[PDB]
DNA sequence: TTAGGGTTAG
């Protein structure tokens, strides 16, 4: 069944695969970088003020999750 | 792989 332990992201460390939760802080609409891939830059935080950054790469902008 | 948020001088 799905699930998802929502956790401060603080805890989300390297090479774990998570579900998680917050608000868009800040972030760049996608572009493209030296890759192929462009590149959406993201700064999100949660409940607890904690903050995660997350770069999505894509080809294309809709393969990105929609935000404006 | 790249990038991995912060002012151009147009």
């Amino acid at each position: 069944a799905t699930n998802y332990i929502y956790t401060p992201l603080n805890q989300l460390k390297g090479g774990t695969i998570v579900n998680v939760y917050g608000v868009v802080k800040f972030f760049k609409p996608p572009y493209l970088s030296k890759g192929t891939d462009y590149c959406s830059v993201v700064t999100i935080v949660d409940q607890t003020n904690v903050k995660l950054t997350c770069l999505l790469f894509s080809g294309n902008y809709e393969a990105l999750p929609i935000i404006y």
